[PDB]
């Protein structure tokens, strides 16, 4: 199944965890919830390296979770995990490096990335769908879909990453309050879990795409970018207002298609929400 491999391995292919950003030389490329991704090299593969860093048996469980579902989970818009190290005191997984980074990432345009097309943001937003549709019908739940979450390969294909706190399927509820806040459904935030969360968070993701704007930022007004939604539907702005001004190939009917979807997503009403099938289908028409 999976490659075991022992942390000494580890530790040597990643310039001992040289936890310096890999922009000034050490291996870090960023940080993943409970743990830090670092770039290795083995064998002539480029490799992710996570090494997990809030008591040690729950930490212990993530890591589990994460072995379980991937064993459970491959898809082309799901990250892949080559392997993995337990032996001692760390906890390491290991998966087939993404070449372009985050989705935020490259919305944001770090460390001077060209701007993404629109085209591609489409293809983006197709495949993450396809991902989070399989984790679905898996039955399975993400629980933090965001911007951060979803990686890039080096065709700009979409996998979902972070399974760690993913769940199995009727809503039930919970005292441990997890996700991201500035992407969480209503619903969440109050401890339900169900996969209508996932839709929430989708169309927060696809506001991002949109208006290549952060989901937060506190020297913003709003803060909060599902906060635009009700701006354009209280008449105070459009869709055009938003929409990122680093492409040249958006067209109004596919912007204004992909808004629609992003809109249905962010329904208050857990029950008015489209389900992902829903979701995949709109995002299938948007670009026939
Ligand atoms: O290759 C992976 N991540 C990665 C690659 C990056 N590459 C780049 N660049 C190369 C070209 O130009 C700009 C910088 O930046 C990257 C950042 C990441 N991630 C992004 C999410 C945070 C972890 C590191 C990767 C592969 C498989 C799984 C994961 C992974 C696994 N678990 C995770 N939990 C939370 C995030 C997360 C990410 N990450």
């Amino acid at each position: 199944r999976f490659h075991s491999f022992s942390f000494y391995e580890l530790k040597n292919v990643t310039n001992n965890f040289d936890e310096r950003p890999i922009s000034v030389g050490g291996n870090k490329m960023g940080e993943g919830g409970f743990g830090v991704v670092y770039k290795g090299y083995v064998n002539n593969t480029t490799v992710a390296v996570k090494k997990l860093a809030i008591t040690t048996e729950e930490l212990k469980q993530q890591f589990d979770q994460e072995i379980k579902v991937m064993a459970k989970c491959q898809h082309e818009n799901l990250v892949e995990l080559l392997g993995f190290s337990s032996d001692g005191d760390d906890l390491c997984l290991v998966y087939v490096y993404m070449p372009n980074g985050s989705l935020l990432d490259r919305l944001s345009c770090l460390d001077g990335t060209p701007p993404l097309s629109w085209h591609m943001r489409c293809k983006i937003a197709q495949g993450a769908a396809n991902g989070i549709n399989f984790l679905h019908e898996n039955h399975h739940i993400h629980r933090d879909i965001k911007s951060a979450n979803i990686l890039l390969d080096e065709a700009f294909t979409a996998k979902i990453s972070d399974f760690g706190l993913a769940r199995a399927s009727q809503t039930v509820m919970t005292s441990r309050i997890v996700g991201t806040t500035a992407y969480m459904a209503p619903e969440a935030l109050r401890g339900e879990i169900t996969p209508k969360s996932d839709i929430y968070s989708f169309g927060v993701v696809l506001l991002e795409i949109i208006t290549g704007l952060p989901a937060v930022d506190e020297h913003r007004e709003p803060q909060l970018l599902l906060d635009i939604k009700e701006e354009i539907e209280d008449e105070e702005k459009t869709i055009e207002d938003y929409i990122d001004k680093k492409m040249n190939d958006a067209d109004s009917t596919s912007v204004e298609a992909m808004y629609s979807v992003a809109s249905q997503c962010l329904h208050e009403k857990k029950n008015k929400r489209p389900d992902i099938k829903k979701v995949q289908q709109l995002l299938q028409e948007m670009t026939a």
